[PDB]
């Protein structure tokens, strides 16, 4: 999923 | 495994 | 996203 | 929960 | 990486 | 945390 992969990416950015 | 769940929880905590 | 973390938390809880 | 697990299964399988 | 895919698979297996 | 995110990015980049 491109949606699952976009959400994981935004979780990483918000956490960093 | 119990380590992965700990990192996923902390990622979310920081993300939030 | 809040649901992903929420689904990931349930996944980790059921597994432990 | 189960759809996510298949998406994860599908992600690892697609890589 | 191959180790991540293995734990995710274990997390799901156990959680069901 | 940073390692997990780097791996997830790759999994997502390799997958598509």
């Amino acid at each position: 999923l491109k949606k699952l992969c976009k959400l994981l990416k935004k979780l990483c950015k918000l956490a960093g």
